[PDB]
């Protein structure tokens, strides 16, 4: 633990804690490829229960890049192809403005106005049919981003039938287990409930509810110590032996569109390396609660760029995480909370320990 990444991580986060109001927080940084671990505060508040090393959290839609990455494994193994047909792996979607509706549109939010929920009313696997063959686009296909659970929820969900896997079990098979990720999951395991953490939103306990495509987009939960061996795996795919997982990852940081500073890849997000950081951290923010922009397509998509900012965010109605990371610079950074506090907040941390330690 060098005092530098010591001071820099403590001297950010303990007032971040403080002005968020924060009940407990998990923070890895990867300093040339090793990774340094912090704690603070609660993963039960009622309980007592510490954060620790082992405590679990839901990553919301940091599961994203747990699903471009089992959806790049594919591609290399032969299963799909982004420029399939959506239909080819759903062929009762006969709906007519699916045509042209391809696998990267779903995985990348560019497939023409698929919504950020599916709508809680679904609930039966004949309701999800019913709600994509009745949805309709406001534009054509790769015109436009909107980012949504229904398209990369879509594609993870069809990523995996030519295996004839369940989601879960493609991930766990596929993903988790080569990474040596031996406590990260869709369905937090009894065995491991003790080190489940409470999320709290307006103070009251909660965890995440069960949705359609939950799983696929916002579903995967983890220690501090699995998303640092994530972060690892991703700054260095060249070092896993599984070659289809090696290139799967390079695969989901490939840059398919652009959106003014912003690059699309597979569940990741990037930008170029030295970034702006009031362009990360503004562009943070979720407004907003719909950002349709047009994109422009890179044609064809640039392999993944070593000078890159790599992040995602996420949340859950009471957790709030983020990852990012600098393949250049051997760097990164897990922030993991019980509480969903703003974008902008998270990524303006992360910049100040990376930058001061780039
Ligand atoms: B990702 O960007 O984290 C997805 N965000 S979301 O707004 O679509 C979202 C998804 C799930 C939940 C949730 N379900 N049960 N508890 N929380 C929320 Cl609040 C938001």
């Amino acid at each position: 633990a060098p005092q530098q990444i010591n001071d820099i991580v403590h001297r950010t986060i303990t007032p971040l804690i403080e002005q968020q109001k924060i009940p407990g927080m998990a923070v890895a940084v990867i300093y040339q490829g090793k990774p340094y671990y912090f704690t603070w505060g609660y993963a039960d508040i009622a309980k007592k229960q510490p954060v620790t090393q082992q405590t679990l959290f839901e990553l919301g839609s940091v599961s994203k890049t747990f699903t471009g990455v089992l959806g790049g494994d594919a591609i290399a193994r032969g299963e799909i192809k982004l420029s399939d047909p959506t239909t080819k792996y759903w062929p009762e979607l006969t709906a007519k403005q699916w045509n042209g509706i391809t696998l990267l549109h779903l995985a990348t939010y560019t497939a023409g106005g698929l919504p950020l929920q599916v709508p809680d009313e679904v609930k039966s696997s004949s309701d999800l049919l019913r709600f994509y063959q009745n949805w309709q686009p406001a534009w054509a296909p790769g015109t436009q981003r909107l980012y949504a659970n229904s398209s990369i929820g879509l594609f993870g969900a069809l990523a995996v039938k030519p295996s004839g896997l369940s989601f879960e079990q493609a991930m766990q098979t596929r993903v988790f287990q080569p990474l040596k990720l031996n406590h990260t999951w869709i369905n937090v395991p009894p065995a491991e409930e003790k080190n489940y953490a409470w999320g709290y939103r307006e103070g009251k306990a909660v965890h995440v509810s069960p949705g359609a495509l939950d799983a696929e987009a916002y579903g995967v939960k983890s220690t501090i110590e699995d998303m640092a061996r994530w972060v690892q795996s991703n700054l260095k795919p060249l070092d896993i032996n599984e070659k289809t997982l090696q290139q799967g990852i390079q695969l989901a940081q490939s840059r398919y569109w652009q959106t003014g500073d912003m690059y699309q890849g597979l569940g990741w997000e990037m930008l170029d390396w030295p970034v702006n950081p009031d362009s990360i951290i503004n562009g943070s923010d979720n407004k907003i609660a719909l950002a349709a922009r047009p994109v422009k397509a890179i044609t064809p998509p640039t392999p993944a760029v070593r000078a890159s900012w790599v992040h995602k965010t996420g949340a859950t109605g009471g957790f709030g995480s983020y990852v990012a990371f600098i393949p250049e610079k051997e760097l990164g950074i897990v922030m993991l909370a019980n509480k969903n506090y703003p974008n902008p907040a998270r990524v303006d941390a992360a910049w100040q320990i990376l930058n001061a330690l780039q």
